[PDB]
Parts: structure tokens; C-alpha cells; sequence
């Protein structure tokens, strides 16, 4: 009885909900830089149940642009509804001996993806996110080929947060490690009037060939010392590739009870 | 142990959270139109526990622009962080004989207010929201005085949803009824791996003198038949005024258990 | 005194909003050919521009671009070098030679908008969305038979145009209206109390990818006035999805009406 | 052929992005007076514009505006008639008479931006935020002693200027640089292979509210180049918060350098 829906707003038929129930399909383009983080700083961002990664200092800065849709594909016919840009930080960790990634910070530039992020425990905030695109004709850009350069930038509240650059020098069939492991999130929502460690369950994960080369990464101040603690000590390889996956729901790792 | 925060993202000191804990202060400018809704349609948007209003057909369309801050006032020094625009629909209802308002739909144009809305059970989505401002010098606008006209508009996904207009003809000290009663929301968040009816508890509610006159309201298609069921049968008086309140937290009306 | 290719002037010239040409462009296009009322089209042609050998041929063109100056500097800041665009093209001729007239265009960045007016190209501001091909996963279409691509323009929070293309084959035949000179009217409003010039944009190094062609669909909406509405499609033809590059060098005078 | 006050031309003239003047403006201003290096300021003055009786006087000006044409039509669509602005003013004189030079301005809507260039006003695009007075509740400042008001400009996702004013009294003395003619350089880039004109914006019905004045604070950031940076404050003076109206009619020629 009364109005219903997968999410707010509730409505008599359920059609009004901002979010659709999973599964959701994603197809995107990524510009990523591997980097070295202070392992002791990283540890502070891992909740109970998540241990330091096998390489505790391994981190990544990830820019992506996405199209997404529900099972029926309906969103694809309206490009404004199905596209968004994203930046995230990944930290290496483990759950019961199994490699995973912790995402301590993420930004996107559309509201549906942001809220859907919180549904999963992924800590998405809003930002302005730009990313180079490969070209195949003309001179105004870079090709996916040796010598090709690609850049990403994130600003929040009108100031810069991260800039990244990659100049690729070869193609491989080796997915970057932090982009090829489960993400372990903390599901929690502010009390108005019981956090859980969850993994996002995915299927049909697909990578294009990976273009790899030099990486560059600059973090800026503004977001606070907690975020700055994760700035790079050293910057590693950059990677440019296409990525797809289907996201089904959450798997409980720990109730803490 | 591990990272903490009022909300995501969690961080070692808690400083990174997107949201600050309540209370939050609001100061805004409102352009509102009273209207008559199909009472039977309205009833479908009321969850168990909420009965039809004493005047079941009374509704309102409300445009507002706001500044807000936490108790320490910190957000006020960065206008980009403390301002947002909003449009909402209000329906008249009652909880145990006491008049309240149900907000079945709301839109805002900033991410913090949107998420904070879901914390309260208020069904905020994202939109583009415009609203006339009174002027006191020159000719390019209307004064808060007899004959003054004020307009509001909401577009979502690049198409119009609502347009409203008010031409004021007198000032009163009578707050519009639907803007002077508690809001009863449904607190619910999508399951990833138990709705509650709550009232938002407010204090220090303050209205300027109310400028009242003719109202006009146009709803457009696009958002679905559920939303369209709430379009006006007849349009009543418009009101232009300033409003302040302090929002403290939620009060449980019903657990349904 | 201060100098610059454009405003703002500054002591070294570095502050100018616009850089001098040439400028390079690399874009992704979703285009639909259509039939326009020939009488309506004629009314948008200024003196010197005559009706096309096919007076009713028109096109609706969505594109996303990267651009840069000769030194390539803008490319390192994606926010500075990218923009989206929608434009209408009408078939015409000047002194016996086929050209295209752009009576309306919209973009979503200020530099391209002003640079348009420098050329006589009538760019206004809008919100412009366009599907992108995907190569992995399920959330999109491949550039392959059956792939669908959509475009939308809204202005002042209202729909103006929606277009869609479902491609069915690849060709090496660039769409006619996208492979002729554009003839613009270079004119600026008089601020201190005329003198329009008909000018063509001079381009080099024009390049097309293979052209994916199929069915086209186009819908115009009301709101922008009866003048724009007069160019609404009577019938909709083929759609095309392709990549495009050119270098834009400056203008050449077609007529100054002297 | 098609006509219009500005592009796009159309059969009836209705499609033009800009309407002819006069245009009315009603705005809310947060302004900070400051001291600029006089040598730096001189380098931004074109021929005919000479240093101010006080060469070092400058101002940083945040404003939010509504505007409309003579018929008032734009007022009914708030999205069409509103914009935000930040500008720098420098003190100067022309033929012995005090004026202001605006070497840099930013706005957040396309119509005002293009209309600026029509006048020779060097408007670019930016993100501009400004505090608003409140009259109820606790989330803001009143226009009263102790009230604080802030402004910020970011361009390409980087800070450019932050300003703040804490007012302590009301006066009937309009800020000097906001109460003189603006002398602009009307010039457009040559597209077909000069001829700048020094022009003043002709205004009438200038009106100020009472002026709330107090302490001023101003911070410039790097990023826009050494040319803009040269106008950074050496010292910051008084701040002012007030409402402003004017009607802008057209341009008058100061010099065409012939």
C-alpha cells in the first residue's frame, strides 16, 4: 500500500524513482596513473576487515568517462542521461588473503551516478572532470599509438584537485592490477532519527588492449590534510584503455557482528 | 578504529565527509503558488500513517533560492558552497489529526543539498532552476510592491517541467499554510546486499511579510504519468516572501512495527 | 599601447581570448540529411548566394570537437580544447559553385562561440549531447551495422532538435553538404552610429574517416520562433556517423557588395 | 535577404542573438577599491587614454545583474535576463576628463559576453559567485554594520580572484570608479586580410542605492599570465556593497585615430 519505488521519489506505480534496480551495464574510456603512496597513510583509510595490500604502497589515480544503462538499454537513447565523467583514487588492500581495491575518494559530474555510488558504499562527491579523447583524423589531438599523450583534470569548488598525464609508448594485454580486482566499500548512510563492508559483484569484465607509458600526477591542496596524506611519493606508469562491466549488487564481506 | 565521518567519504579524522552533522541553518527567498490538485491522485502519494489533509485538494508549487550553513557558519564565506536553488511540490495531509505537508517531488541544483535531502527522506533530484529576483534600483525587474511580477522555471534533462508566475497586489502577515506545517518524509534507501515515516524537526522558523497576488502555474509532460497526476485542476494565489529555519534532525512518526 | 589578436588587449598580447589562425580541428560527427522547403531556405540566403542545384537539400549536424592552435598548446588541457556543436546546413551556390550556408549554429563553449562570429558563423550557446561509439561492454553501440547514435540540443531549458541515426554500412563518400565551402555573412552590430561582407572560410587538410551511413530521424521542436521553424524537415533522409578533420586558415572575400 | 541587429540573420529579424539598445540593467554589487602599480596600469591604456589624476586607483568589482530591452520581454524568463560578472577598473582620463578603463571582465552567460564585445568591453567566460544579503534566519549577513560579503571568480577550474567586504556604515557617496564613463577599445579580429576605435558607453538614468562601506580584502591568484598578474593589488582599500541601475544606449566615438 502507498507509493513505491526502488528509490526516492516514491510513486503509485514506482516509475518516478531516481534510480533503477540493478544490474547496470558500463562501457567507458580510462586514463590511469599508477603511483606510490605512503603505506602508513593508506592504512588509516582501511576499515577493520581490510588488510594492507601485498604491496601496501601501490595506488592509482583513475580518470574515466562512461556510458551506462539498465538491462533494457532504455537510457542509451538519451546521451545526456547515460553519460558521466569520473575521477577516483584506488588503494591496494586484501580481504582474507584476496587482493582487492579500496576507493577512499571519488568524484563524478552527474547526480544519478553520484547517488547510485552511495547505494554501493562508493564515496562519490561532485566535481568538474575533464579528459582527453583519442582522435583518428586531423591534427588536433593524439592517436592511440606510441607518442600519444592524454590528460585528465579534476576541479572541485572552482580549484584544482588533481592533474594527470600519460604519454603511451606500447600496447599490452595486461590489465592494470588495481583496475582488475574487486572493490571493497563501506555501506553506511547518516542517521537522521551500522556500517557494513561490502564488495561490488561484477560480471562480463572486459578490457581493450592497454596502452602504457610514462605517467605524471600532481595533487593540489584545498581538500584537507586527510586527502593530501594520499598524494604520490613517486609516480609510475600511465595507462589508457577501454573498460566494460556489469554491476549486479553487493556481497557482504563483514557485518562486524 | 578505521576511518570515520558523519557521511562518506570516511577519513581518519572525519574531516572529509561530504555532509556535516546537523543542525543546519537556512535563509531563503520563495516564489510559491497555491493550487488545487485531484485529491484522489494526491492520496496515492501518501504512505500509511498519513491521512488526506483537512482540505484534501490543497497543494502548492514552491520555488526557492537558499543560503545554508552549519552551526559554525563556515560555509557562508564561500558563496558557491552555501547556495542552492530548489523547486518542490507540497500536498496537504495529516498525522494523527495534525496538519502536515507531504513533499512527493523536489529538485535542487547542488549535490550537497540533494544528498542531505535523502538523509531526511526528502525526494530530491537534480534540475535547472531559475527564479526572478526583486530589484530596488533601475528598471530591469520588479519591486516587492503592488504590480510586481515574479517567475520561476524548472527544466530537467533539457526540457521544461514547471513554470510559475506571481503578480503581487498586497502584503500580509499570514504565512501560506503549506509552508507553515511540518514536512512528513519517508526515510528509505535502496538495498544493496524498512521505510520509516519521519517528520523534520525545525526551530526558529521566520517569515518576512508575505506579498500575495494572482498565481499562474503550467506543468509540462516528460516526467511520467505519475507526476502528471499532480498537475493543477485550478490555480490559486501566488506568494513571494523570505523564509528562515533551523533544521535539527528527524522525529519518528511510524516504524510500521 | 596594449595589443592582441582579440580582446582583452594586453602589453604583450598574451591575454587575448582568441589566438590567431590557423586552427586545427578533429571531430566526431552525427549528421542527418533532410528536405527543407526551398522557398524557406531561399529567404535565409543573402545577396550573392543563390539556391542550390538541389534547392531543398539540407542537413542537421551534431559534432564534438577538439581544436588547437599551430603550437598545439591547448591540447594539454582537455577543458580548454573541447566543445560540442549543432548546426543546420542549406545547399546554395556562389557564382556557379556549390557551397553551404549555415543559418543557425549552437556551441557549448565561449571561445568557439566568439571565434564563430569572427568568421561570420552565427553561433549561439546551447546544451548539446551526442552518443559515443563503444568498443567494449554493452552500454552503447559499436560503429557497425545496426549501431544507433543520437543527438540532442536544448536551448534555455527547452528542446530544439533531436536526431538519430542507425547505421547499416560503411562508404568512402563524404556527405555532400559537409564537403563544400561554407559562405558566411561577416557583420557586427553598429555600436557607434551596415557593411556586411559575404566570406568563405578557407580550409586545408580536410579529412574524413570511413562514413557509416543508414537511416536518419530528425525532430524539430517549437520555441525559437517561426523563422527557425520554417527550416523544419518536410522529409528526412539518410544519417551519417564519421570523424572529420580540417585546418582553418582565415577568410576569403566572396563579395563586399561595393 | 535575411536581416537582424546581429547574427543569426533571419527573414524577419527575430532570430538575432542580440536586441538593439537601449538595454536596462539592475544589479547588486560587491566592490573593493585597491592600489595598483601605476606603471602596470599605464601599459593597459591605449592611445588617447592617459593616467588618472590618481594613477594608482583601481577596483575589483563583483556584480549580479538582471537586464532587459525597452519592451521588458526578457524579464519574464529569469534564465534569460540574469548574469554574474567580475571586472577590473583602472582610473584614467580622456582629454582631461576622468574615466575608467576595464582591462579585464568575466561573465557567466553568452548574451552578455557577446554584447560586451559589441561595446569593446573585453568579456570572457568564467564561474562567478557572490554572497547575498539575507533578511531572515541565520544563514547569511544583513546589509548592516558587521555584515560580510564575499565574491569569487574561477576560470578553467582554477581560482582567479577572491574578494571580501565587511561593511560598517551607509553613505550616499558612490564609489568613484563606478561613477565615471567607461572608455573601451572597439576592435574585432581581422578575418579577411586594425582600425580600433576608442569609444565610451553612453548611459542614462544611473542610480545607486545607499552605499554600504567597510573594510576590503582582495586576493589575486596566478594562472592567467604575467600580464593579468601585473594588476594585482599592492595594497587593498575600502569595500562597498550596493545596488546599481543604468540604461545603456549605444556608443560615442572618443577617437578613431584618423
Amino acid at each position: 500500500a502507498g507509493p513505491v519505488g526502488y528509490s526516492l521519489p516514491l510513486s503509485p506505480t514506482g516509475e518516478s524513482a531516481m534510480l533503477t534496480p540493478p544490474p547496470w551495464h558500463f562501457s567507458g574510456e580510462v586514463v590511469m596513473v599508477d603511483y606510490r603512496v605512503d603505506p602508513d597513510a593508506a592504512r588509516r583509510f582501511l576499515p577493520p576487515g581490510l588488510e594492507p595490500g601485498a604491496d601496501p604502497g601501490a595506488a592509482a589515480a583513475v580518470f574515466a568517462t562512461w556510458q551506462w544503462c539498465s538491462q533494457d538499454g532504455a537510457e542509451l537513447t538519451d546521451p545526456g542521461r547515460c553519460q558521466f565523467g569520473e575521477f577516483l583514487i584506488l588503494l591496494s588492500c586484501e580481504f582474507e588473503g584476496r587482493p582487492m581495491a579500496r576507493c577512499p575518494y571519488a568524484w563524478v559530474d552527474q547526480a544519478v551516478p553520484m547517488m547510485r555510488g552511495w547505494v554501493q558504499g562508493m564515496p562519490k562527491q561532485f566535481g568538474v572532470i575533464h579528459q582527453s579523447r583519442p582522435v583518428t583524423v586531423g591534427k588536433a589531438g593524439s592517436r592511440l599509438a606510441p607518442g600519444g599523450r592524454f590528460d585528465g583534470a579534476l576541479s572541485v569548488h572552482g580549484r584544482r584537485v588533481v592533474e594527470a598525464s600519460v604519454t603511451v609508448d606500447r600496447s599490452t594485454d595486461q590489465p592494470p592490477a588495481l583496475h582488475d580486482v574487486p572493490l571493497a566499500h563501506t555501506l553506511v548512510f547518516p542517521e537522521w532519527v551500522r556500517p557494513r563492508l561490502v564488495a561490488s559483484e561484477v560480471s562480463d569484465v572486459e578490457f581493450s588492449p592497454i596502452w602504457t607509458g610514462s605517467g605524471d600526477l600532481t595533487f593540489f591542496d584545498g581538500l584537507g590534510d586527510d586527502f593530501g596524506a594520499l598524494a604520490p611519493l613517486e609516480v609510475g606508469s600511465g595507462h589508457v584503455f577501454s573498460y566494460g562491466e556489469t554491476l549486479h549488487g553487493g556481497r557482504l564481506l563483514s557485518d562486524y557482528s
